[PDB]
């Protein structure tokens, strides 16, 4: 069967056709979802090619610009840039009434283009990204007596995150009494869906009673349903000073029957007391005696 | 009867005043509220109408500017729009005490003109809409072995709605033991109020239980109360990195009793799953045999 | 007896000698909490008598300033407010390594000095007024059979605030098993907290039941506790799209027992349905028969 | 044993790399956690060095800038330094393409950088600190007939917090049936947790009753697990007008059994009625008769 849900927590559902499409939105993701490398040099390519149309715009009016050459591209090009950047050394100054009064319009544009840099240098600068990594598999093994679904994600830094919350959904096909058959979503009571301080490794645990959406289930059943598990994260960053955001989906099959995360916070004096991420996504299972 | 709320949930009252009036707000609607080309226009005028009184003001100050032309304002202009932008060319430098200490002065002004003019542009950048589509009608239908109140809404665009919110409100007018009659607010219990990831498209569903404000209703009854609904929807929008928010109003005549929302994950394989929001507003009726 | 909390809900209560502050905190409330008109001066001052002593610094370097009179401070003064804007008429170049050094340096004192200066003009922007009247009394009367302590608020402007949020707080002093006498804080549940759209006018309403922190209590029991209520508003404004907050606190003589909020939808047709803040103070009550 | 919590609730654990690292978190901490003062020079080194290269990048050039002085690197760092800071004297015009062309290259730069300086100075600007003094130590003792976990913490300003919110987390080392031994978090239940205007002292308390994670404990049975406390604080702060926390740890001896803390709001009338945070951190005890 297909992925509803990529291991990104990203919906694999097909839109259809053209209708819509908004600016903040627009003058948002292209230019901040790239590299910086990559934003420069949108930036800086944005930045010349309104020069290069200025200068044009200028050699359209004759040779007005004082003291630079006639017809010379290279030459009200380097005006704009000394228009714009409102440096002005003055040798060059504007001519007439068209060009001064280009000039008053060519710097008002460096001047909101400084302002638009501006605020995209910041919008940018404030989309912190979470550095939260989850673990590869999920389990269900028994935790103080009972079944329990589990899976646990770690912090990738040394900063802490505060005011963590948990969210894992159950997602299956189900049938209702009006025979009417729809995708559902569940919220998994977590025996601890906030913590405080994230600061380290957190094991997500779903104790799987009588109470429980997926109670007396097996993988043939979950399967059956189609059965997937969302797991959404947010908290406050030290770091950043801002809110965070991670997301992670899993499948029917990414759930290890009878495991065991194994033990990452591996204590080995001789220095300190640490903490292991190799073997974050390691683990423990029980294997049964061939014949 | 009127419309208490409006369809985009606005309030349709009318307020008594003459009194008070704020300027983060003033300084900030008329400013923030108007289509960037508007805002542009509103921001070149200033620009220019500034510049053009401190031109005024130069002159006013006799022959001052050196290397102008006599009282001619097509060369102060240009020597404010020079200062102001901090272009300086030199070649008309100030002249005396009033021109310098003007200068200082508008220089000063097209700094905070910088600050302000870029304070807006963020402020604006970080209002973002919510692209959520709100069904025209609602429905009171079976579901579960219960009558219940539904309606929905999708996401218009293609970035993700983190920890979506919805409150559906029951608006109307009740009286009291004490023989008042008030207008009264019902927070009506959804099959689910919060989703984790809002990506597609959402019903909301409260089913009309003995708990419910509205058990036992008809359309008349609801018609009399001049019952209305309110909804609120309220999210962390993937694509600003912000958070957005909607609202919307339904009114009694915009409940279908018997009504079923035709299914828009329509899935047609020949190329992919997907999702109509063409038929959003679909609504599914029984007709009852004439005769 | 004196109040612990004043009107507008501040404390009253005297802090010990010298000990702490901060900077942010510093360089942020004399700076932003001072009407514009002020801030602008705080700043046009700061600008000024930094160009003053830049200028005093050139000069005491000798007759450097090329261009320039000797000595004459209001011509070191002019090239500091043409050096630092950046604008560089060049008329007036620096002269030698300590002057042009000089240069570098009070350049990138007027670029942090427009960074702080646009850093600033933000977080002012930033801070809206909530906007919201806390009527002058609060009541205790009969409502849907029992005793109920209300208080009302109104939203001043015709923006929306979403998800408002208000709590009313019992504050009084009282003595424990252990026979200490402390002052303590009551969450009195009110019908109703959360309101998803503040628009008019909300009427905050206590049931006095058999779990209320005032049950059986008097005017006169409720003045030998010194008993005092807090209110606090909060609210996502729609106007700066920003959060909003508003305090009030009331004294026990400021409970009108038996009073009745007279209507403020005060709805006059002959042009529309309205609501009047002018009667938002107006509270009836029932004068007993003097003899 | 050693301290698995610091006493600022900094994690003492230690983590195992020589993998990854971000950079809104590398152009972050060593920019955003430095004194101002400290801050100020990683800047104006910055600018230096950059005017400095473009300095070498000119002379590289040739004898280009137009009235300078042969290879003096005093000569065309002043010429980098009128250029990004946009300036431009015009005495020193550059000369030529690869001039100029540098020059719309190096006043772009000195654009971002006035962006970039800007974001950070607001980052910064906005990263506010929460002046929230915590209690050297913990109590318990008995408040309305009961044992009682207690801490407290102070305002060290003279803006108010609203909203605040105190978590108070037992977290020791456990053992489950499956055998297995774990770092086990318990959220106690204080008996409030919320404060909606924190302005002077506020006392933090758990009563020890049978739902407790700490009834029937004692200091033994509490250093066996390696039990620690730790105390998350978060409101709004009204001198930033934004969110603020804190947080701190303890550990078992520092709980001190049969405690009291001084009562803080010493009133002594003559002036006023007060708090004095010089007795924030006093502890009353019963001492027994020695023999
Ligand atoms: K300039
Ligand atoms: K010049
Ligand atoms: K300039
Ligand atoms: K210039
Ligand atoms: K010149």
């Amino acid at each position: 069967k297909p992925r509803i849900l990529n291991s990104d927590g990203s919906s694999n559902i097909t839109r259809l056709g053209l209708e819509k499409r908004g600016w903040l939105d627009d003058h948002y993701h292209d230019l901040l979802t790239v590299s910086w490398p990559v934003f420069i040099t949108l930036i800086t390519g944005l930045y010349l090619v309104t020069n290069a149309l200025f200068a044009l715009a200028y050699l359209a009016c004759g040779d007005v610009i004082e003291n630079a050459r006639p017809g010379s591209f290279t030459d009200a090009f380097f005006f704009s840039v000394q228009t714009m950047a409102t440096i002005g050394y003055g040798k060059l100054i504007p001519i007439g009434p068209l060009a001064n009064t280009l000039v008053t319009l060519e710097a008002l544009c460096g001047m909101l283009g400084l302002a638009v840099a501006a605020s995209l240098i910041y919008a940018r600068f404030t989309r912190p990204t979470a550095g939260v990594l989850f673990s590869s598999r999920m389990v269900i093994s028994d935790f103080e007596g009972k079944p329990t679904l589990m899976m646990r994600l770690a912090n990738l830094r040394i900063e802490q995150i505060i005011e963590a919350d948990v969210h894992l959904v159950l997602v299956r096909s189900e049938i209702s009494q009006e025979g009417m058959v729809f995708r559902r979503f569940h919220d998994l009571t977590l025996t601890r869906s906030r913590s405080p301080i994230f600061s380290l490794s957190w094991t997500v645990m779903h104790p799987i009673d009588h109470h429980s959406p997926i109670y007396g289930e097996t993988d043939e059943t979950l399967r059956n349903s189609h059965s997937e598990f969302l797991v959404l994260f947010t908290g406050h960053h030290e770091a950043f000073a801002q809110n965070v955001h991670a997301r992670h989906a899993y499948s029917c099959d990414e759930i290890i029957w009878g495991g065991h995360f194994v033990d990452v916070f591996t204590t080995l004096p001789d220095g300190r007391r640490a903490l292991d991420l190799g073997k974050f996504h390691e683990i423990a299972q029980h294997h049964h005696h061939h014949h």
